[PDB]
């Protein structure tokens, strides 16, 4: 039975009120899952050998949240390439902007760009029109989980 390390990247709870969400889901289907709201390539790291999921945001001029800057240069650093890892992505902002979802599309992007092999397709929640992203999210991670062992 599966392990998932369930890495967030915010600045205001919302991304990591469904990366609980997740956590939860997959440990009532039987999967050791383990939510991060604080994460580091040492906490990434006991993963590659099993598989990972993302729920992540935006900030300032569309970059990556500063609670996973230093997940994404780690990884991007000191780890380099990854043929092996599988995931999934649930990224979450607002929808009045250009840089739609950017902070977490980047962090996808830092998983493709050293050759990773995702489990499902990135969801993309709107929270300005979107006030209830569980009922956006929860069937995406049910789904997602009985893609696992
Ligand atoms: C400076 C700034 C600009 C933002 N602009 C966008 C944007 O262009 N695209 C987007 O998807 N989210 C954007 N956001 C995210 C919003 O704050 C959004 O309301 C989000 O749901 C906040 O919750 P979260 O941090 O948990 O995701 C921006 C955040 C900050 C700090």
């Amino acid at each position: 039975m599966a392990e998932i390390g369930i890495f967030v990247g915010t600045m205001y709870g919302n991304s990591l009120l469904v990366a609980e969400e997740a956590e939860a889901i997959l440990t009532a289907q039987g999967h050791k899952a383990t939510v991060f709201e604080d994460p580091e390539l040492s906490d990434w790291l006991p993963y590659q050998d099993k598989y990972v999921l993302v729920v992540t945001s935006t900030t300032g001029q569309g970059d990556l949240p500063d609670s996973i800057v230093p997940l994404f240069q780690g990884i991007k650093d000191s780890l380099g390439f990854q043929p092996n890892l599988r995931y999934g992505v649930i990224a979450l902002g607002d929808s009045s902007y250009v840089n739609f979802c950017n902070g977490g599309k980047q962090f996808d992007a830092l998983l493709q760009e050293q050759s990773a092999q995702r489990v499902g397709e990135m969801l993309l929640i709107d929270a300005s029109e979107n006030p209830e992203p569980e009922t956006e999210s929860n069937p995406w991670v049910e789904h997602w989980g009985t893609l696992l062992s």
